């Protein structure tokens, strides 16, 4: 045989302790762990449905909608994106894209590839979206889609929602918004907001493990989707298929692809403890957690990119690079030295994450303390 | 707020002990549960790198390749097979496919949505593909890429693959081989058929839990997926990134989306297994499984679907379907009755599955047990 068992692959597996306290993925708590270590089913087994429609009350209580047409996608944030560009836009359709960060610059990618008429808002880093703003790209393009990145994780900002939908419905566009590093740790309404198209991630403050992501469409999104002349380029994210096998519709589920069964267990637990919690607690946690951080961060002299608290997304705290410092050294220094995982920005500024369980003063503490040793030790 | 905690949701989580003994999923050995139990690293560390170059190691070392484009696809089955269409077929190109079952009938699907000519060899089931036939096929249309199933886990057929990809080769041609129900529980060579494109998944023979798949690319491959007009239809399936990302390339690796970390620590252990074990020894085993189950079913008085025995996957056993009985009846009995899995075969007949560790006798032995009972008590 060419090949010969890899030495390395013949030691045992050996992973360390790292606080991640980064953008993303997050820690995980002890049931999600528990579940995580759990043995199959019958991917297409009575019990995996139960747990699969048991997930869809949990969307649809974090997400705050009604929509039958909501499940899980069976891949990470951009698959969840992806899945929403590729079976909402036809070739040649209009797109209008937030682009604040990155998030808008991908989804402008993805709308290039699948063929869109891609309309870019491009604001410099920190900067959100204006309805007025909205309205005067609604009428200089007329979409059929709006983009709108709601937890920026690349700049921290908080983009405002309330009303954006109503005015997206009167020029006939449809409203999908990126929830990803804002679900359950900002408060976020899809029906009462007018949102088509809401997604968010598994491993932010949700405190699952990457690999899945949570859709909903509405009724104004089905139609669209359900009235395309052309097939979508992907048959893997073809929502027709995907809403069957999830049970959204009324024919029986027919095998479409392979569900991750222990994503989903997980996933499942993670909907659970937000759902035993409440989201306004949850909403709660998060605020107060991002105030006391910012307090503690300003103390040791660091600057707050987004200089608006009402903008500033509780999550992902995006804090100015300090003048005359290597960003590598200190984030390099921080992990090196306390354990700790703080990434830096995409497209710079330093980004520190609370989410679900992680988003707690103990946390802060030992970040600040821990950036503190850095200020003073890196040249 | 509109929707409140489900209370379904606020039950604790409880699962079946199901034997999985169809196409798949299997079930999972004692190690890759614990990898699943694990805590999280950070996504872009250096030890979560490691981990993923073990891994690639794992990779070269079954499909028994040195291809330096070698990496997991954050998918199933469908999203590998998807992966090497949308980087490989540019719209036009001429793809010949092997519909045999299904997976053919599939890549056609795929084929057809990322616009290229599909050039379907449909076979009734049970049929495979003889080297002139391809000629045959590859003369009459000079296609850039064919499709072939390895392991036909809906019919239970093994393809003969030697000597195709210089048939190919010869023609200009790309050969794509789905190895999903067939690595790891027959003889598979990579490097030495002359394969350009070879994807398997993780929850069939490899005792992984679904939702990650490995795919490899030979410099053939390569070169046509590194030299397109156009940009690939999906981001999330971009091998120019992926790649980057997989450290297959000289750049250094930049942010693409999120790996399912958990589900690479189990991949990383299920590979470590069969590199414990060696593949030599894992085809004895299937081999020898397959025959004990054919022996028994027999027996039973059961006809095998593919009569030449030099054509049977061993890994999936097609049963025709006994006269006179519903297979609903039968396979419905056996879980209600013995708490085993056995599908049905789609696109009829029944299907029964010996993977990795699951290949033994004693399961053997279990379901020919449970047909006994069912074939007697089934109207
Ligand atoms: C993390 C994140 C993403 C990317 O998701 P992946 O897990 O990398 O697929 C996208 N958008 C936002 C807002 C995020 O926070
Ligand atoms: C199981 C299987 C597939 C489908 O893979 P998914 O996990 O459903 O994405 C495809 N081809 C073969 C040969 C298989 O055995």
């Amino acid at each position: 045989l060419l090949v010969t068992p890899p030495k390395a692959l013949l030691k045992p597996l050996s992973i360390p302790n790292q606080l991640l306290l980064g953008p993303g993925p997050s820690n995980l708590p002890p049931r999600i762990m528990a579940a995580g270590g759990l043995q199959m089913i019958g991917s297409m087994s009575k019990d995996m449905y139960q747990i699969m429609d048991e997930i869809k009350e949990g969307i649809q209580y974090v997400f705050q909608t009604r929509n039958p047409l909501t499940l899980v996608i069976s891949g990470s944030g951009h698959c969840a994106l992806e899945a929403a560009l590729v079976n909402v836009l036809e070739p040649g359709d209009s797109f209008l894209v937030g682009a604040n960060g990155i998030w808008g610059q991908r989804a402008v990618d993805i709308g290039e590839r699948i063929g869109a008429r891609v309309h870019p808002m491009t604001k410099d880093p920190g900067g959100h979206y204006t309805l007025q703003e909205v309205e005067e790209g609604l009428a200089q393009h007329k979409p059929v889609l709006l983009f709108l990145t709601h937890g920026e994780s690349s700049t921290g900002v908080l983009q405002p929602l309330d009303g954006f939908g109503e005015l997206c419905h009167r020029y006939k566009c449809l409203l999908l918004v990126d929830s990803v590093a804002s679900l359950g740790g900002t408060p976020l309404y899809m029906d009462r907001q007018g949102i088509d198209i809401l997604y968010s991630g598994s491993q932010k403050a949700l405190n699952a493990p990457p690999g899945t992501s949570l859709i909903s469409f509405s009724d104004k999104a089905k139609k669209k989707m359900y009235s395309r002349k052309t097939k979508p380029f992907s048959f893997y994210l073809d929502i027709k298929w995907l809403a069957n096998f999830w049970g959204c519709d009324d024919q029986p589920r027919m095998y479409h692809h392979t569900i991750p069964v222990i994503s989903l267990y997980s996933l499942r637990e993670s909907l659970a403890l937000i759902a035993e919690q409440g989201l306004e607690n949850s909403w709660r946690q998060h605020r107060e957690a991002a105030a006391y951080l910012h307090g503690r961060l300003q103390a040791l002299g660091l600057q707050l990119f987004v200089k608006d608290p009402a903008l500033r997304l509780p999550t992902v705290t995006t804090v100015a690079v300090p003048a005359g410092y290597d960003w590598r050294d200190i984030v390099s220094y921080v992990i090196d030295h306390f354990d700790i995982e703080i990434m830096g920005g995409l497209g710079k500024v330093l980004r520190i994450g609370l989410l679900g369980c992680n988003a707690t003063r103990e946390n802060v503490d030992r970040v600040t303390e821990a950036l503190r040793a850095a200020l003073q030790h890196c040249p």
